[PDB]
């Protein structure tokens, strides 16, 4: 039961639960991505750190959605979390490409939810999705696009060299 | 007269003045609630503090609306402030129930105003109502719902004991 | 491929991957437990904090296992994460009971893995499971047993009162 | 003579003396490796530092074994220290390969000693080999595997360039 629910549709409640699953799935994918790059036969620690930071960010996003669900008087419903799409992630390039399509899928889900909020005349939802989701996604996707371009320019005739240099000179180890 | 008014409908201007009255009425209700709990035959100081903090918050909300009214070139119009609905507020439970229906009424007025802003294509109004009103209301109503649940669980067979314990152990005296 | 694997059986590698899944499942269960206690109709924040701390601890345990998997030259394999066993978790008592059987199941899995390590003459595994798993589990289960006893003694004739008092006076809000 | 020896087999005592010789041999090999990379016609100072740090670590390991030998009432017996297997160590790649097989040999000797300790029911030996030997070896071998992978990816079509870059950008000069 709830004593607080107001202007919060069952459709939005369900969509928020689905978005939680998507964010948690993404976090799980990033956990796998990071550990792949820590394999002794891959050994690109800047890439491990990049994806593990994202694993944390996506988990935090899910947690924020869940906090909001409760703030509105909706009820969290958890579903199975499917395993990531790959067990091995190829090159840094392959991985960054997979990451961008993952992020575009999260972004599309955010846009779909915002559209639902608009259709349901739910401005609090609209306010909520603003900063900590929509702008963050745009910033992240831009960063990934920038990375992709730099990785691509580094392939040239010596892919191993370029992959090392990108991990050393772009990716942070702070 | 105004030299600054732009995209600010008479409908929104009037609705903002009505919302100011609602916020000031709410502040007045909270002033009364707090003083009731400071009666020597009631004597629940944590409850006095809780409602008096809300009296301040609601006054500040009215003041923010009035500042915005002037920023947009609308004109503040004040009406009589009706006295609160009760002179005596019963138990902490009764009072928290009254507070939640008060807040739900303010929240509904905010939603109605946002809908009017949307109909009038007034995005500045929409931006304004966002943080310092819509999210604040959702957070407050959640807090009150939490309080209600705790008060309710404390009634049991010994209502006096539960009322004391809630005021001592949940409500802040900082 | 690996250039580092030494004295690391396929059986242990597989068991470590299964243990990662168990820890991540446990983390997910604790995420759900915590959010249930943050429902406005439950509203026991000390209980939310207790279970969310455990969600973090279990995730960290999985991460440590995965780091070790790579240190030994084994390969992380992720499986679907099943949803928690319940959507609603009842009273704090019910929840603490569920938590203890969860922990006992993790502990048994640790013991089974240690036994496998012994059978495979793998002392590094045995060293690894020592502090950050075996002793931590024993300490945690003792804490949960202590909590259960205190919750049980607080039921008496007034369960609501006891549940409130335990959350206020035992569970930390730091 | 000893007045303290308890549960300390002659077999373990002898094995500890042999392990001391192995650690000291390894230290000597690392001393040679480091100085080779400081030749004016090799001149890779990050590689000198890497191997000289290991020379110190291996000497310290021998010293710890010797301290333990005395703590248990065994008697240190020193043997000749054979010269390292090479006078010239080739490329950084060749050297890192030689280092990994050296470490794997030390690790195998540790495992053999732990197995002997188990057979002799000598848990203090087992406790001793744990942190400062077994876990350290696993961590070191993982680091060397990571290095090897990075060196290998840097060979490409320009081996000189890759060797320089690895020494500049991976190996520490702190």
């Amino acid at each position: 039961s709830s004593q607080i629910r107001q202007n919060y549709s069952t459709e939005v409640e369900a969509a928020v639960n689905r978005l939680v699953n998507l964010y948690l799935r993404a976090s799980y994918t990033y956990l796998s991505l990071g550990f792949y790059f820590d394999r002794d036969d891959v050994a690109l620690c800047g890439v491990c750190a990049f994806f593990h930071e994202l694993a944390e960010e996506k988990r935090e996003g899910a947690e924020r959605l869940l906090k909001m669900q409760n703030q509105r008087g909706g009820r969290a419903l958890f579903q199975d979390l499917q395993k990531p799409s790959q067990d091995e992630w190829g090159t840094t390039l392959d991985a960054m490409k997979a990451a961008i399509v993952l992020e575009k899928s999260l972004n599309q889900a955010l846009l779909d939810l915002h559209a639902l909020g608009s259709a349901q005349a739910d401005p609090h939802l609209c306010d909520f999705l603003e900063s900590h989701f929509l702008d963050e996604e745009v910033k992240l996707i831009k960063k990934m696009g920038d990375h992709l371009t730099n990785i691509q320019r580094l392939v040239g005739s010596q892919a191993g060299l370029g992959e090392y240099l990108f991990e050393r000179l772009t990716l942070k180890h702070d």
